[PDB]
């Protein structure tokens, strides 16, 4: 019942923030208009038409007049989200939906906390990024997977919403929300979940390992990964922000090391964009390509400078302070001057 | 024995090199001697860095790599760990071709006047060569771990199949 209460409070609180569209007095206007017996009678008519009377209904007999003017707090919602993960047992639709709610708030979803709760025995990082063995999966492989799923779901919702009513919620409630991910993303996540949690059906484990092994090459940006550059930029940025916010030296080093890995894989693709060469698209990609997010030749320099900043930040976290100073002085950007001042 | 009654623990060449380094760095060198001191340092610095024809006994390179590995692993500073592991790996890379000569039962070249005396009681046996190759691989995997290449380090440790590699994998 406590897990149900956390699930209700997470869902209802994120939906209140979605329905307000950022209007400060929205909850106050609703209480004044509808938190009375006339508002109850209107609600009853919308739900049940003329089938139920005010006396024959639970809703009609319930007291809704004692409602507080309470806007959902983001720190409380983050606690409620961690409670809700227990009931959904690592369902990808639930995780993607929460990740989208945080993305619509312009805040990074606390994916690290969620993944440690779902996968408490998985190491944070691997020393073997070149391995595609399913037993080599780390939490950072799952975090970049979820970051790309949330981003691709967000872009898919935008491209479908260009003709939608301005009063339409940006994200619908989970029961009525369309599938936010592809059947391939499902098949990969369910295979990982089933293998790590030891919930796999007897005899299926070889098939599950083959599914994981194929798409793990894509996530690690191995040879012929077929990723759109915009996905690598989003991973590197997400990991940079998460890593910089951590007080643990070892965690900072792992996140910065993985951020720098994706920047090193992105640089040769930026050279192709500078040469006006097309990027190879797979026939069936793990993450859909969105041409509205194709990197422009004008943005290539700012991304090269951001890659150099991430390299200098890794050398700083490694304790190579002098190499980091020389690297920051070379970029000549406000972010580099800020790191030099620090 | 106590220092006053203890015999000279080092060779006159080791003395001449150390006193030249000390005099040059501390600026205590006599006027006009600095060119001679630089030539003494330059000659024997090639030996210490295991440059071409260094003439070191393999047992000295093993002791350096082990000493630097232990010191580097005990340091809490990322930059210090990386420097010590980088230098440890440098001596392992210089030792591997000498282990191949020992495996081939070829003699190691001894200098007529060596900076460090060769002690035949510490000559590497053909039986110990594998354990030293595995220790070199562990030191390479530890450097890739300190460089933040965690995946390359996992693959490298899984290849050695030794207790020290399993311990690093567990960590």
């Amino acid at each position: 019942l406590e897990e149900l209460a956390f699930d209700r409070q997470s869902k209802s609180g994120h939906l209140l923030l979605t329905l307000s569209h950022g209007k400060q007095n929205f909850i106050s206007e609703i209480i004044e208009t509808f938190a009375n017996q006339c508002g109850q009678s209107i609600l009853l008519k919308f739900l049940f038409e003329d089938n139920l009377s005010m006396q024959d209904s639970f809703m009609g007999s319930d007291d809704i007049s004692y409602v507080e003017n309470r806007v959902p707090d983001l720190s409380e919602l983050s606690q409620h989200d961690n409670g809700s993960l227990r009931i959904h047992n690592g369902d990808l639709q639930h995780l993607t939906w929460l990740g989208l709610q945080w993305h619509f708030l312009s805040t990074l979803p606390p994916l690290r906390k969620w993944l440690k709760q779902i996968f408490p025995r998985v190491p944070q990082e691997t020393s073997r990024l070149e391995s595609n063995i399913p037993e080599s999966i780390c939490l950072l492989d799952l975090e970049v997977f979820l970051l790309a799923v949330v981003q691709t779901s967000y872009l898919q919702l935008q491209d479908n919403n260009t003709t939608a009513d301005p009063n339409r919620p940006r994200c619908l409630p989970l029961p009525i929300c369309k599938q936010l991910f592809t059947d391939r993303q499902r098949s990969w996540w369910d295979a990982v979940y089933s293998l790590i949690t030891k919930k796999a059906l007897p005899g299926t484990s070889a098939k599950l390992r083959s599914v994981i092994q194929h798409d793990l090459t894509t996530l690690r940006a191995q040879e012929k990964h077929g990723l759109q550059p915009a996905v690598l930029v989003n991973w590197a940025r997400g990991l940079h922000k998460t890593g910089y916010s951590l007080n643990s030296f070892y965690d900072q080093k792992e996140y910065m090391g993985r951020c720098v890995h994706y920047w090193k894989k992105l640089l040769p693709l930026l050279d192709l964009v500078k040469q006006k060469k097309s990027i190879p698209e797979p026939v069936d990609p793990l993450f859909k390509h969105f041409h509205n997010k194709d990197i422009k030749v004008s943005e290539v320099k700012d991304l090269e400078d951001e890659a150099c900043i991430a390299f200098a930040t890794l050398d700083l976290v490694d304790g190579k302070t002098e190499d980091a100073i020389i690297a920051f002085e070379s970029v000549k950007n406000v972010v580099a001057y800020w790191n030099l001042a620090l």
